């Protein structure tokens, strides 16, 4: 159905992994959107071509205000095109770099939006969202948009991004939606501190620190934040909180801007 000629392509928004993304406009409807270009050769070489295919298929049936909407996709012999919701304010990652760390209010609000999205995802049996700051885009009102279409990987090939992977994903082959509770904890930490909790010199050391749940807090992290993060970063996934509990955490309640 869709083809490149169905769109009026504008300026490049930026260069990402596997290709550029363009501000664009569907011809007939004049609807403004983002067009992500992905080169098949780079997808194959990076080992993520099958993940991307699965993700675009799953997410084509999903709709949530804090998930970057995927309107559709198409391909030729060379490239894959994603027709995406346009998120004007770019990645949370750039803001995190600019500011070094976020305050508790912006953080709790981000954690809220992420928790709502992940709750929706789980109801749809969609799990293990790679919600690292690079994959978090910003709507025109500063609302967070999960934009993970399966293009990061890390014997067995693991899906996602090392610093955010839970112990069960690195130690074993079985895991459920509780992995998304672990990620939420890493992100909350990262938001407040400026770096993820298990950051180490090498992959292997990161691999081991995650297994041991070996991390420390800086002194400035408040008690409520530490409490949430500590609950989220539990080794046994069965011991991790449910998303409802997160959304009703006193530190979240006391600090988030929205339900
Ligand atoms: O410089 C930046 O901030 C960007 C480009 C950029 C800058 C400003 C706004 C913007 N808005 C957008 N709305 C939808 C897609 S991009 N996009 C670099 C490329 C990056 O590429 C991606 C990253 C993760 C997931 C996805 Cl779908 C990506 F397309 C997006 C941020």
């Amino acid at each position: 159905q869709w083809a490149l000629e169905d769109f009026e392509i504008g300026r490049p928004l930026g260069k990402g992994k596997f290709g550029n993304v363009y501000l664009a406009r569907e011809k007939q409807s004049k609807f403004i959107l983002a067009l992500k270009v992905l080169f098949k050769a780079q997808l194959e070489k990076a080992g993520v071509e099958h993940q991307l295919r699965r993700e675009v298929e799953i997410q084509s049936h999903l709709r949530h205000p804090n998930i970057l909407r995927l309107y559709g996709y198409f391909h030729d012999a060379t490239r894959v095109y994603l027709i995406l919701e346009y998120a004007p304010l770019g990645t949370v990652y750039r803001e995190l770099q600019k500011l070094s760390k976020f305050d508790e209010q912006r953080t709790a609000t981000y954690i809220t939006e992420l928790a709502n999205a992940l709750s929706y995802c789980h109801s749809k049996r969609v799990i293990h969202r790679d919600i690292k700051p690079e994959n978090l885009l910003l709507g025109s009102a500063g609302e967070l948009k999960i934009a993970d279409f399966g293009w990061s990987v890390h014997r067995t090939t693991l899906c996602g991004t090392l610093d955010y992977l839970p112990p069960e994903m690195i130690e074993g082959r079985m895991h459920d939606e509780k992995v998304d509770l672990w990620s939420l904890g890493v992100l909350c930490y990262e938001f407040l501190v400026g770096k993820p909790p298990f950051e180490a010199n090498t992959y292997q050391e990161t691999y081991k620190r995650i297994s041991r749940v070996e991390f420390t807090f800086p002194d400035f992290v408040t008690e409520g934040a530490r409490d949430l993060i500590s609950r989220l970063l539990k080794h046994n996934p069965s011991q991790r909180p449910m998303l409802r509990e997160v959304l009703e955490h006193p530190w979240i309640t006391a600090n988030s801007s929205k339900p």
